[PDB]
């Protein structure tokens, strides 16, 4: 029951704003799940950066990279929206700080520098997702070209379910060891851009770790998070949305609401 009602509510929500909503929630304590357009592709936008941070932590775990190694780029022209990397451009930053900047601030310079020097570009990032059993994830382009969010384009997309499952494996699973996983979880908890999305759909006492994505085109925005309820097991929620017109702006409120419904469907 509670599921068919939740799906009805989601259907109404996408009609109202004339867009498309993809949802996938997992109650890790019971295995119960809820999905709506969960196997459909949606642009990743900058949300893929939450997985980029994890890939870096894996290289650190395998001791291929040091989390404290200095990354210099003083002569590099920083991409649009590099709030953190531009302020440390003269002194450089540790690999760890840059990776979290990429996640918590959606820093584009951090992202592209890490992808060009450590992860092997969009192919490498996609190779990492394959390594953890994700066969839906695909990153074809770099920031910021990956944000075009053109309808029907499969480049730089994934499905809400694949994102939910990968986030589960990484944040709660065993891909990263206890120590590195603890770092990752806290980087997510420290995200500074998702206050109006999934974080707004839960009681203030619940802890949320997330990574947002806002393409800036076709009203495409999204958010995925690990929710730690008070007195309960973690919940994984993945919300992805797109709109019909290129000039349509995204809707945080629709995302927070879709989030509220999804959480009720797996209660």
């Amino acid at each position: 029951n509670k599921s068919d009602a939740a799906a009805k509510q989601i259907k109404k929500l996408e009609e109202d704003f004339d867009g498309r909503i993809g949802v996938f929630a997992i109650d890790t304590g019971s295995g119960n799940t809820f999905g709506y357009r969960s196997d459909e592709r949606f642009p990743l936008c900058s949300s893929f950066k939450g997985f980029l941070a994890a890939a870096v932590l894996e290289r650190v775990q395998q001791k291929k990279l040091d989390i404290n190694q200095k990354v210099k780029y003083e002569s590099r022209d920083l991409e649009y929206h590099s709030p953190i990397t531009t302020k440390y451009k003269g002194s450089g930053m540790t690999l760890g700080d840059m990776a979290s900047a990429a996640l918590q601030y959606s820093d584009n310079g951090a992202t592209n520098i890490i992808m060009e020097r450590f992860l092997g570009g969009p192919e490498g990032m996609t190779k990492f997702m394959r390594s953890i059993g994700d066969n839906e994830f695909r990153l074809d382009r770099w920031e910021l070209e990956l944000n075009t969010a053109i309808p029907g384009d499969k480049r730089d997309t994934s499905t809400p379910k694949a994102v939910a499952n990968s986030l589960n494996k990484l944040a709660l699973g065993n891909v990263l060891n206890a120590k590195v996983k603890a770092i990752y979880q806290n980087w997510l908890k420290g995200n500074t851009t998702g206050d109006a999305r999934i974080r707004a759909s839960v009681p203030a006492d619940w802890v949320v770790g997330d990574k947002t994505g806002s393409c800036g085109a076709y009203g495409t925005a999204n958010d995925y998070a690990v929710i730690w309820p008070k007195n309960r097991a973690p919940l994984i929620v993945s919300i992805y949305t797109t709109r019909k017109s290129k000039d349509d702006k995204h809707s945080d409120k629709t995302i927070a609401e879709a989030s509220r419904i999804a959480i009720q469907a797996i209660d």
